[PDB]
């Protein structure tokens, strides 16, 4: 589950979510599993998840679990 995933699973993730155009930079930053609540607008954009509709679809996501 969610804090449980390394930042490969977190990668793998957005990939399932076809984001996976974001997961190298999500992983040079270490993003895991127990961060992706806690992103907000702007740790996103410094993610590189720069279109709000991604934003909204990671967000989408997270809820959904
Ligand atoms: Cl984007
Ligand atoms: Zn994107």
């Amino acid at each position: 589950m969610l804090q449980l995933w390394s930042k490969f699973d977190v990668g793998d993730w957005l990939e399932s979510i076809h984001l996976g155009e974001h997961r190298d930079r999500f992983e040079d930053h270490e993003i895991e599993g127990a961060h992706l609540p806690a992103l907000t607008k702007e740790d996103f954009v410094e993610l590189g998840v720069t279109r709000v509709g991604h934003r909204e679809n990671i967000e989408r996501a997270l809820r959904q679990l």
